[PDB]
């Protein structure tokens, strides 16, 4: 069965030790300005749909102010959608005239410049490709893309198989390297259980191009083998509020992906980007629960990233300065997620974010380890502590109104 190389393994903790990156939902659709989803939700048809591609020029695109943008926030990775649900590619493939080069008056590669910017900058590069069609005329049809006009509901699962191995040979080849394949659009057979998606093989295939390269799936199930990642939609390992994640918690390196706002692709009606206190709130409880956290931004069809985005990331980023230490290269700290906060860990340092407390004390049920020292993280001031029979008692100088109020402890072993 699965035997991930030497080299996947490292990546994978590279991986965890990197903790956040960006994810980039842009295509077509950033001209409906309604959402990704905006073929199937308004049953468009297919060729209609298409004809967008002739408008398609995003004049104010530089991939080098994106990712600059993006390494300004302390992200480490972009996660960039190669070719979403609706069908369009946007990067050169020549297995379909319906990219970005052919289709397009852009006449420009967006995957190649912004991976040129990438590797530029030092910020890795992920693709998203979608398991699912809604244009291709040989894509099987599961629950969505039902009403887009197209001839032949069972597809040709031979063709659009082949069509996709060739696109993800590709996007393996032609772009140096590539941090991981996340796969999306399982979801979309789940109505017919017999589906063979046919993923030893090309899981395989990636990790032959490329074994370094990770591989997700967001299929919301317990992983497959030949997964390098688990992915977590829109919620944190273990928790369901928004209804999409009741799987189990495997041993492989966790994820969690959230938007901004509220879509992934850019919505011109949708301007309620949640405040730098809530992100920064995101990032440090998934850190707490040993999850990496991959935080969305749509592009608009001008080609710039949204301007309150970047200012998002920017404030990130002056918090991360000073906070980093606390969240790169830690682990899921051995005391458990609480309502007060969540604690990070990282060789003999245990971290507890102070994110929610009313009291100017704080218990810790730290029973076995012994607390060598404890300190202010922001300054190295001193914090008293008592142990107790079911472990330490923090006293602390005020009641935390910190974003993150940060104690750092030192523990033996
Ligand atoms: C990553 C998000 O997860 C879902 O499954 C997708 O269909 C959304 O459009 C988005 O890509």
């Amino acid at each position: 069965k699965y035997q991930p190389t030497e080299a996947n393994l490292k990546a994978r903790s590279e991986f965890q030790d990197n903790k956040f990156g960006i994810f980039l939902h842009w295509g077509l659709y950033a001209m409906l300005a309604t959402g990704e989803w905006t073929m199937t939700n308004n049953n468009l048809n297919y060729k209609e749909y298409a004809k967008l591609a002739g408008g398609f020029y995003p004049s104010k695109f530089d991939a080098d102010k994106w990712v600059a943008a993006i390494k300004a926030s302390g992200a480490k990775y972009i996660c960039f959608t190669t070719r979403h649900h609706e069908g369009f590619s946007m990067f050169d493939t020549k297995y379909s005239d319906y990219n970005i080069v052919k289709a397009t008056p852009f006449k420009r590669d967006v995957v190649k410049e912004l991976a040129d910017a990438c590797a530029k900058h030092g910020i890795k590069l992920h693709f998203y490709y979608s398991h699912i069609d809604w244009y291709r005329e040989d894509a099987p049809q599961g629950r969505t893309g039902r009403r887009t006009g197209r001839p032949n509901p069972k597809g040709d699962w031979k063709s659009y198989y082949q069509f996709m191995n060739n696109q993800l040979t590709e996007l393996l080849t032609n772009y140096g390297p590539i941090g991981a394949i996340w796969f999306d659009g399982w979801w979309d057979q789940d109505i017919n259980p017999d589906f063979d998606w046919e993923l030893p093989e090309q899981y395989a295939l990636i990790h032959r191009l490329q074994p370094a390269c990770l591989v997700g799936n967001n299929h919301h199930q317990t992983p497959f083998a030949g997964e390098d990642i688990q992915i977590f939609e829109r919620d944190l390992p273990g928790e369901n509020t928004a209804g999409l994640s009741g799987q189990s918690v495997s041993h492989l390196p966790l994820e969690t992906c959230e938007t901004m706002n509220g879509m992934w692709g850019y919505k011109i009606t949708d301007q309620n980007y949640k405040s730098t206190k809530t992100l920064i709130h995101y990032l440090v409880k998934a850190a707490g629960k040993d999850a990496n956290l991959l935080m969305n931004i749509g592009p608009q069809p001008d080609g710039e990233l949204p301007e309150v985005a970047v200012q998002r990331l920017k404030e990130v980023g002056e918090w991360m300065s000073k906070y980093g230490e606390t969240i790169y290269g830690t682990r899921g700290g051995l005391v458990a997620p609480h309502d007060w906060g969540v604690t990070t860990q990282k060789g003999n340092k245990l971290y507890v974010h102070i994110l929610n407390l009313q009291d100017k004390a704080l218990f810790l049920p730290i029973v076995d380890k012994k607390v060598k020292k404890a300190v202010v993280f922001a300054d190295k001031t001193p914090v008293r502590f008592t142990k107790n029979k079911e472990g330490i008692v923090l006293e602390l100088a005020k009641v935390p109104t910190d974003v993150d109020y940060v104690v750092e402890l030192t523990i033996d072993d």
